[PDB]
């Protein structure tokens, strides 16, 4: 939905109800860590200061308005628009050290018709180098995992560091995590979409770093708040002392953290997740070392997607080599029945699967955890009906109402006919999603993800209904052999 | 085939007729401008010294051999093992800065049973934001080419390099320059194509692995280890993943007859693929600071992820384009009269929507051609030739091999791409292209690029999966207004 006006053009109040429309672009205000300007992109004149902009820089409120950058900036402000043309992407930064009243750290960025100028101040390398060839070296997505956030903590001293993974209904899980020695175990929680809304989502995809230095920290505005060009409403998103939502700071707090930070990992234009960073004291980290955090969510960016590859590459070739033995024994032997319930084929493992159902001429017989004898016959009845030799669900309550009930033995299901109907047949099924522990915050969050996760089950990777598929053709091939 | 024997173990000599079999990762020597010593994986035990190394450390040739890295690198030994842990790959590299005699930069990696350690001199250097701008530009710039403007500019400023080119190799194999950073009055290698050997198997598979390698003088001599071989497995020492490896004889000529002193190449890999180089040239000697290369290393990566990214954005942007043209040929095609009155116009442009010179059409028994086609009897001969190949869809990039009378209609025609609008080929249309050429700006460029030439003769550019997709989707829609005219 379009988003609300901000809190200071009588914008309503961003509750729980409503804070998916919470314009987090336009705080009209910064943290008070560092100072921001802005000008004329074509004349260079100063337009908006933070209020704590002149005492930061060492001038007065009023001297500064109405100025120009090249007087400001005699030796940066010529080379600043050679690396910022105008009509470039609001994602395009520039950046560089300056001197007055002491060593600062400029890093400017364009939107359009407006220059946004970030003033906070600054000041063995091999840290990162080694860390580029680990990354690389590590030899699956989880392992990869690992070293990230062991070496983003060790770079960083944070008190935690989680990658935080998105999956694919935009839900969250942590799948590693460093944190100090006694501090809660986040590592394997799952956290709804709704903790990340889509304007966050959207802009993080975008502009791959933001913090929160001091959580409990007052806000900087803006003057005047609004752009005097359009009279418009100063966009900071790529701004990274930008002021963080008041309804995110909350959760924060809830949690008591002092500061926070994360750091996107893009693949192919798609968020695919964040390293999230805690501190359980305000900490500001310094320019030069969020520069190094910056490459790393890049290096990780081209990783994940190396890993994720090279996993499922293995992973496929595991069930090609377990599809195989089971076609070895079909051809072979006797009654399917028997052939395929043996333990050592393991037909169960093959779908990583907690029951499974065969019929063939005529009889239904059942291996590992499978609702009431019942019951199983009435979804053999419901699986006739079905059009098409293959059927899937993450949640079969959902697609046969009238079997609600067997959810907990059966949440999921994967089914394949033999031959012609659903007379010979085969079916996969898996129990209803389940994780362990270890309002306003996380555990509030968790259990409202395992509310929505209800009835629903471990979805069915895209290689096993591939391979569910081919297992179809090859078994077909093994009926003229009992029939 | 199985690459031959090193020179210093009774193998032939590598001449221009065999050296795509060149034993490159093991020549048993390294560069003077750094050193190297082996030891025991397990132990920590030298085995192997280069024969500068005694004077280079400050400790004599003898003393070194048949010692403990513990002895050696008290501080380092420990977390060395730990960074590289037994049975790692030898792409893992740890680093470290020493203090000696002078300031050190030890760079070590692990293969399999053997530790190599690579030392050089070091220093902080340059302020470090020039990467971190270069990062935010390479991101937001628009397309493929604008990409690689920006790669060779910025690693040209970061480097001082006289040239730096930005390689492309093409799916034979074949390469490209396709941008280019060179110092004011020299020669304008960008455009310049080179053929498959001049970068050998060998070379191409260790380059992937290993992303980036040096000759930082082209003139000077090797430096051999001694023993050559490790006493462990009386086995070639790999050298594969040591910067300081010595460069290949047989290609240190090919840099010297172009003038060049000093040369660098940063892999771009782009789904375990070498997608290309970054090439860098100078005209002297030039020992590049590890640090200086770790930021190229850097780079080499920042690149190989948007390379992917802009390749997906560009096909993405180009497929739109095809489908926005091939929705205007299907607005005029329901409308209107004969195709021949239809197709045939300019506004239409039938021939740049497959990028073509020369365009043939038939529709009810005649033929009629539009642009740069062969002489009117040969046509005649196409079609009849068209209407021996099964499915309704051809193509080639060189047509004088796959119609082999037809070779002598190279230079207006070399490649091909045909459908049948209805059945067999009666009612058909057919694309042209003529016979690829490029401009110009033994051993060397000017002979590879001409070879390269020689290679290509009677061959045409490619056609782009998207154009022959949109090709076979046009037979489809151009098939619907058929019955409009039937
Ligand atoms: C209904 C609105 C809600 C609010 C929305 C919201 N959240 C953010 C930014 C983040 N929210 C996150 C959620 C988590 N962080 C964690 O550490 C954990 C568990 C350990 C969870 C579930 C995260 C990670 C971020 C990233 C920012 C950061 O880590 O510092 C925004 C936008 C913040 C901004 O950029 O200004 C908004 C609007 N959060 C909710 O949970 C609901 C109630
Ligand atoms: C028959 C053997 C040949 C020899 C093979 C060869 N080449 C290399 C390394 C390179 N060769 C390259 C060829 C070019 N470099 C250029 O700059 C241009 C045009 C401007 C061409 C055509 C390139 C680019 C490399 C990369 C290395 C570098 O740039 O420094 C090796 C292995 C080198 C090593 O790592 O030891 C070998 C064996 N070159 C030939 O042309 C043929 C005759």
């Amino acid at each position: 939905l379009p988003f609300f006006p901000p809190l200071y053009l009588g914008g309503p109040e961003i509750t729980t109800e409503n804070c998916e429309r919470e314009p987090i672009h336009i705080p009209g205000s910064i943290q008070p860590h560092g100072a921001l300007l802005t000008a004329d992109g074509h004349s260079g004149e100063v337009l908006q200061m933070s209020l704590n902009a002149a005492t930061f820089l060492g001038q007065e409120p009023t001297v500064l308005r109405g100025q120009t950058l090249a007087a400001l900036l005699p030796e940066q402000w010529p080379a600043l628009q050679a690396a910022l043309p105008p009509g470039c992407p609001d994602a395009l930064q520039y950046r560089a050290t300056l001197d007055w009243a002491g060593h600062l750290s400029l890093t400017v960025h364009r939107v359009g018709e407006l220059l946004i100028l970030e003033f906070e101040p600054t000041e063995g390398p091999h840290a990162l180098r080694n860390a580029m060839f680990a990354l690389e070296s590590a030899p699956n997505l989880r392992a990869l995992a690992e070293v990230a956030t062991q070496t983003v903590r060790e770079l960083t001293g944070f008190d935690r560091v989680m990658l935080y993974k998105f999956a694919p209904d935009a839900t969250g899980e942590v799948i590693a995590e460093a944190r100090r020695e006694g501090l809660h175990a986040f590592l394997g929680h799952r956290f709804p979409a709704s903790d990340i809304p889509a304007q966050a989502r959207a802009l993080y995809t975008r502009h791959l770093l933001r913090l929160t230095a001091d959580t409990r920290a007052a806000a900087v505005p803006l003057d005047p708040v609004l752009n005097p060009q359009t009279n418009a409403p100063t966009p900071l998103g790529g701004a990274v002392l930008r002021a963080t939502s008041p309804m995110h700071m909350q959760y924060l707090r809830n949690m008591g953290v002092g500061s926070s930070l994360s750091v996107s990992v893009v693949v192919g234009g798609q968020l695919w997740g964040l390293i999230a960073c805690h501190h359980q004291t305000p900490y500001v980290l310094p320019p030069d070392l969020r520069t190094t955090l910056e490459y790393l969510g890049r290096l990780l960016s081209l990783q994940v997607q190396v890993k994720e590859a090279a996993d499922v590459a293995a992973f496929r070739q595991s069930l090609r080599e377990h599809h195989a033995r089971v076609a070895l024994a079909a051809a072979h032997s006797l009654s399917p029945h028997d052939t395929l319930s043996d333990p050592a084929l393991d037909l169960l493992g093959l779908m990583r699967a907690g029951g499974l159902i065969l019929r063939f001429e005529g009889r239904w017989q059942t291996l590992g955890e499978v609702p009431p004898a019942p019951a199983v016959d009435a979804l053999l009845a419901w699986l006739e009906t079905q059009p098409g030799a293959l059927v899937q669900t993450d949640a079969l309550g959902q697609l046969w109402p009238a079997g609600a009930d067997l959810a907990p033995s059966a949440a999921g299901l994967l089914a394949i006919s033999v031959g012609e109907g659903w007379s010979e047949c085969l079916v996969w099924l898996r129990p209803e999603l389940r994780l362990e522990v270890a309002d306003l915050g996380p555990r509030h969050s968790f259990d409202t993800y395992l509310e929505e996760k209800r009835g629903y089950a471990e979805p069915w990777h895209p290689g096993e209904i591939e391979e569910a598929q081919d297992l179809r053709d090859t078994l077909t091939g093994a009926l003229e052999h009992h029939h």
